[PDB]
């Protein structure tokens, strides 16, 4: 502990307190410690950080300095080694829909973000990073290791520049470098309205007192909406299409679109908006737009907090969920509701759950169209084809029906991520995910494998025979030890989920704690948390109790037919039932008798 903190965040606020909204920016949620929770400002260090300088130097960068005794394996190389996988037989979850996969990246968009950095734009600083590799400053080059294939068509490394950070954007010292969280730590639809309240303000309606968000005007889905297209250039979306010339959405997370399915949720989330704020003004229609806003951005918040802990969570946790998450007991002012460092690496477990395609299903659930089933690679940053091809509705049966990808040791994440990812300004759909998950853990100074184990009370093996052990598995271990010396240089991600997973969830052991935690940390520590009494009226919290995805799409779009657990793989049309036959969120409760 040095210090009370480090510059770089917005210095002055205010909290009404009397307002029962949450600010945009996170402030205010604590009166205890305003900026707690709040939108920019660092991520929270459960454990100290790790580098080569102990200040602000990654693992691996010096190329002579070693950890604990031994160079660090290259990232891509034990993305090869271990990760990687051909064969696409076999690898679907028999019980987790696609659904499932796409609501994780939903909650870990709401809930955090390291903002990359590039830095200027007129830079050749960019084209010393990626054409030449140069290491240095803030660009850390993932070189590849021999007989690498891409080699021969890449160049020799896969640019990579290191994450935001307090204070300068340049590294200092006297105390350990922190990464900055650009959205705000708690569950509250930030990913939708945004974390700064310019951007909150560009993203609504103002131009009539009826509290909506903005919505596109070049586009519609047959009478639905779409967010509003992101202005600036260049347009990774257009690159992908410069024919078709289709941008991004507008939409509180800037990654909003970085696959199709995403801002197919996206979209179901911002439609949702104005649904309430329509039926607020029929119910009451004597508020002004401001509190049309504010109800329906409040509304759409419990919403996300209740799929999210009580359908998402306690599969993904499975039979570690209530050692983490027992049943709600009150807002704990003195619970720290930060998100972690370390938990922004423990969520991607949500990469090894994408499959390699995605399909478009007609309304008969059979494939819409010729090319109905697309490679995932081609759905980066790819909004043309929803636009100009289809609409929400077939990518949102495709999200029910089809089955997300199991995580599975010999076969962890999918090429179409591992050897084809795509990223903006860059050209080339050849990414490593995998790659860039690791070359992140040493970006932030994560600490390793065993102290992770150790920090959830949990065995941290020492051996060859000690690991076998705890994984099961036998040379996933050895592959482990031959790329990683000892178990506690295994960079944490891949650590995290090396280990099987957990009695009816779907992560190890580790990341069933270090995942515990974080979310037992958003709600108790949310002030605005949709149980907690002042929050919400029994009437009101009655109502919300009765959500569901379902509905969400059946109220979002055109589908007719759905599962009642949309995360359950459903099939059809054994598990498809009507839009009818599923509960509705009354919106009576909210009503005001003026008199
Ligand atoms: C493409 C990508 C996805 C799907 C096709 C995808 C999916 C997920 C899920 C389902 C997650 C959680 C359940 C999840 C979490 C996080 N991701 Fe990931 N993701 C795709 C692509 C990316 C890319 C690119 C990044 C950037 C990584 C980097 O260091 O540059 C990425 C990150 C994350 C992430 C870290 C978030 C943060 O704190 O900034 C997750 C928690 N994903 N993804
Ligand atoms: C780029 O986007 C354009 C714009 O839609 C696409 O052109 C169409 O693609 C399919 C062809 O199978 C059908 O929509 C039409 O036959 C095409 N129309 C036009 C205007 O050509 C094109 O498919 C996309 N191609 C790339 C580079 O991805
Ligand atoms: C704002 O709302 C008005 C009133 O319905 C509507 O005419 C207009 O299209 C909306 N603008 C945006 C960008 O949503
Ligand atoms: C899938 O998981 C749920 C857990 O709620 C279970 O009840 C459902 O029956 C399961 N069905 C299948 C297809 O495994
Ligand atoms: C480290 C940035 C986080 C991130 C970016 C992105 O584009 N998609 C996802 S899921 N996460
Ligand atoms: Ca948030």
């Amino acid at each position: 502990s040095w210090e009370v903190g480090c510059g770089a965040p917005v210095p002055l606020v205010t909290c009404d307190e009397q307002s029962p909204y949450r600010t945009i920016t996170g402030d205010c949620n604590n009166r205890r410690s305003p900026a707690l929770g709040a939108a920019n400002r660092a991520l929270a260090r459960w454990l100290p950080a790790e580098y080569e300088d102990g200040l602000a130097v990654p693992f691996g960068w010096t190329q002579r300095k070693t950890r604990n005794g031994f160079r660090v394996p290259l990232a891509r190389e034990v993305s090869n080694k271990i990760v990687g996988y051909l064969d696409e037989e076999g690898v679907l979850d028999q019980n987790r829909s696609l659904l499932f996969m796409q609501w994780g990246q939903i909650v870990d968009h709401d809930l955090d973000f390291a903002p990359e950095t590039e830095l200027g734009s007129s830079e050749h600083s960019k084209v010393q990073c990626e054409e030449y590799c140069v290491q240095g400053d803030e660009c850390f080059p993932i070189m590849f290791p021999k007989n690498d294939p891409k080699l021969k068509t890449q160049g020799k490394c896969m640019p990579f520049f290191r994450a935001g950070f307090v204070c300068p954007t340049p590294p200092y010292q006297s105390l350990a470098r922190d990464q900055i969280n650009a959205v705000t730590s708690f569950l509250d639809a930030s990913l939708v309205y945004g974390s700064e309240p310019s951007l909150a303000s560009r993203l609504r309606n103002l131009s009539s007192p009826l509290g909506l968000m903005a919505v596109n005007q070049e586009a519609w889905d047959h009478g639905l909406a779409y967010p509003p297209f992101n202005n600036v250039k260049p347009s990774p979306c257009e690159f992908i299409n410069t024919t078709a010339h289709v941008p991004c959405f507008q939409a509180g997370d800037s990654r909003a679109s970085e696959q199709i399915l995403l801002a197919t949720v996206h979209t179901l989330l911002l439609r949702e908006h104005n649904r309430l704020a329509r039926e607020l003004k029929r119910l009451n229609p004597h508020w002004d737009g401001e509190m049309l806003y504010q109800e329906a951005r409040k509304i759409l918040g419990a919403f996300i907090q209740i799929i999210t802990f009580r359908d998402y969570l306690p599969i993904v946790l499975g039979s570690e969920m209530q050692k983490w998450i027992p049943p709600y007991q009150g807002y704990n002012n003195s619970v720290d509701p930060r998100i972690s460092n370390v938990f922004t690496f423990a969520f991607r477990f949500g990469h090894m759950e994408v499959p390699s395609t995605v399909s478009r299903l007609d309304e008969n659930y059979q494939p819409w169209g010729p090319e109905a089933e697309l490679p995932l690679h081609t759905l980066f940053f790819n909004t043309w084809r929803i636009i100009k091809d289809g609409g929400i509705d077939p990518l949102v049966r495709g999200l029910l029906a089809k089955n997300s990808k199991l995580m599975n040791q010999n076969k962890m994440v999918t090429s179409e991520l591992r050897n084809k990812l795509f990223q903006p300004t860059h050209k080339v759909h050849g990414f490593d995910l995998a790659a860039i998950n690791l070359q992140r853990c040493r970006d932030h100074g994560m600490p390793g494998y065993n102290s992770w184990r150790g920090f959830c009370g949990l065995s941290q093996p020492k051996t060859l025979k000690g690991l076998q052990a705890v994984l099961k598995n036998k040379v996933l271990a050895k592959k482990l030890l031959d790329l990683y010396k000892t178990p506690d240089n295994i960079d944490i991600w891949i650590g995290g989920n090396a280990e099987p997973m957990v009695e009816r969830g779907r992560v190890g052991p580790l990341l069933a704690c270090l995942l515990g935690r974080q979310f037992q940390q958003i709600r108790d520590g949310d002030r605005f948390w949709w149980e907690n009494p002042g929050v919400f009226t029994e009437k009101q919290r009655d109502s919300l109790q009765k959500v569901s995805f379902s509905r969400l799409i059946c109220d979002n779009t055109h589908i007719t037919k759905v599962p009642l657990h949309a995360f359950q793989a459903n099939n059809y049309p054994h598990d498809f039932v009507d839009c009818s036959a599923v509960d509705k969120l009354d919106l009576s409760p909210w009503a005001s008798r003026e008199n």
